[PDB]
């Protein structure tokens, strides 16, 4: 019974460790801003937003670096070990920074503008965030690769099911983390929240350690990035250790896979910016009220339960989506290619953003009637509209369906078409391109923030009343449509190369 034992226990352990790691990551990034803006660091809100954006970007852009450092000589198991160790170290060091003793011992003393580094304990916190992001990205990439290695040849449909329940466990960890950790952080001292975070991290590390006799591995592969870029140049340059045949094969497969992820970059940009603007729009609705009643205990809504609702919408779909649709399409034999499933996901995303633009048009026309209403989520009061947050539920359902249909075939394709060696490398490159799209969308929002722009309401202390985001929604829709067209073209090209 040993075979099935090790297989299923390894799958379950990988799922649980990824769940705990994503939980820790979400628990951190949900209230990193509030932690920075606390009375113990005196950081400015602009600096906190910059730190959060740079943290996300650094994580996403260091994912490929960590995956490559793994795949070159480090090995997936040892890389997960060291990355979880670095994650635990960063979490514990941040926990000690929370304590006044560690705070004064590590980065000087509390001081007696912009990039001048006037915020207290700037360099130490920046290095901590960089190391934590690198560790989280390495864990994510190498653990996805390891779980796919586990759910290898025994079943390909089993591999698809594995990616499905993998995203499901990610969403479950996200839900648990958001709810519990955010409640603890904004209602009790941050010490308890970060302590339970570092405890979850240590528990996940110990589970991974225990799983060692169960987890299976392979010898380290080669094809360093030096030789990779050298052959790429040689193929590309005019006059201005594996075998070379294996390096050429890896280069060819990389050339094949690159356009797909490059065309996926705009989709990830649109998705991240759409999630952000959806949170922003839901913020300005009539969110239901718990016993706090905010008359101008357990008050200060955790500001992250909208993301919790979104992740819950994404979650519920996954099991029913799989169980119904996959056997259904299998028996109906109208089964499309993974690229066409991504196209269907992009179409569902276009539908969701159109519905969101219409909903925002209704919201703005309702505000035009001057039927304002106050509400205070977090530490920032916002004026809202008489509309209800329950109208955001259909568009959240649509965007969740889109996200699932795009993401599951995404990683499925990314792993399957990749060669056994370059699996984690292409996973890391996929994460890097997703993060590059996210950063490009943030930069586009920054350019739109320019005076005379669609989003230029400064005096509104950061409320979307005077700002006009309907045009922004329509532009996102158009960009998504163009991206879908280009993706169909790249998919046809990839199919023609596949038959080649």
């Amino acid at each position: 019974r040993g075979p099935r034992r090790w297989r299923r226990t390894a799958a379950a352990a990988v799922l649980l460790v990824q769940m705990l790691e994503r939980a820790a990551f979400f628990g951190v990034t949900s209230n990193l801003v509030l932690y920075l803006n606390s009375l113990n660091f005196n950081w400015d809100g602009q600096q906190a937003s910059r730190a959060t954006l740079l943290f996300l970007g650094a994580s996403y852009l260091l994912a490929p670096v960590g995956g490559w450092l793994a795949d070159v000589y480090l090995g997936r198991f040892l890389t997960i070990s060291l990355s979880l160790l670095l994650y635990l170290a960063a979490s514990g060091l941040l926990l000690t920074t929370i304590t006044n003793d560690g705070r004064r011992s590590f980065c000087g003393e509390m001081p007696e503008q912009g990039s001048w580094s006037s915020p207290y304990c700037a360099t130490t916190l920046y290095l901590v965030l960089l190391l934590l992001a690198l560790a989280a990205s390495s864990v994510r990439s190498t653990l996805t690769s390891f779980g796919a290695d586990q759910v290898m040849d025994l079943g390909r449909d089993a591999t698809r099911r594995f990616f499905n329940w993998f995203y499901w466990s990610i969403n479950l960890g996200a839900i648990l983390s958001l709810l519990v950790v955010a409640f603890i952080e904004q209602n009790i001292s941050f010490l308890w929240g970060y302590s339970i975070i570092v405890g979850l991290v240590g528990l996940a590390f110990f589970i991974f350690l225990f799983a060692t006799p169960v987890f299976i591995t392979k010898p380290p592969t080669g094809s360093q990035v030096s030789s990779m870029l050298k052959l790429a140049f040689q193929n590309c340059c005019p006059c201005r250790g594996p075998s070379p045949q294996e390096d050429m094969a890896n280069f060819q497969v990389l050339v094949k896979i690159l356009p797909v992820m490059v065309t996926l970059v705009p989709y990830w940009m649109v998705y991240f910016q759409m999630q952000s603007t959806y949170v922003l729009q839901g913020l300005h609705l009539h969110i239901p009220n718990i016993f706090r009643t905010n008359p101008n205990s357990n008050y200060r809504i955790p500001e992250a339960w909208l993301l919790l609702a979104n992740v819950a919408v994404i979650l519920i779909l996954i099991p029913v989506k799989d169980h119904l649709i996959d056997p259904l399409l299998l028996r109906c034999k109208l089964l499309p290619s993974s690229l066409q499933k991504m196209a269907l996901g992009m179409f569902f995303g276009f539908t969701s953003i159109i519905v969101a633009g219409v909903l925002e048009k209704e919201r703005l026309q309702y505000i035009a009637a001057n039927q304002t209403v106050p509400q205070l989520i977090g530490k920032d009061l916002y004026y809202a509209a008489p509309l209800s947050i329950w109208w955001q539920i259909p568009q959240y359902l649509l965007i969740g369906v889109s996200e699932i249909f795009a993401s599951i075939p995404g990683l499925e394709f990314a792993y399957s078409e990749a060669p056994r060696s370059m699996q984690g490398a292409i996973m890391g490159i996929f994460f890097c391109l997703s993060g590059v799209g996210s950063l490009l969308g943030s930069g586009l929002v920054a350019l739109l923030s320019f005076p005379g722009g669609w989003m230029y309401c400064p005096k509104d202390f950061g409320n979307i009343n005077n700002c006009q985001m309907d045009r922004y929604f329509f532009l996102l829709a158009g960009i998504e449509a163009v991206t879908a067209v280009l993706f169909l073209w790249i998919a046809g090209r990839y199919e023609r190369t596949r038959q080649d």
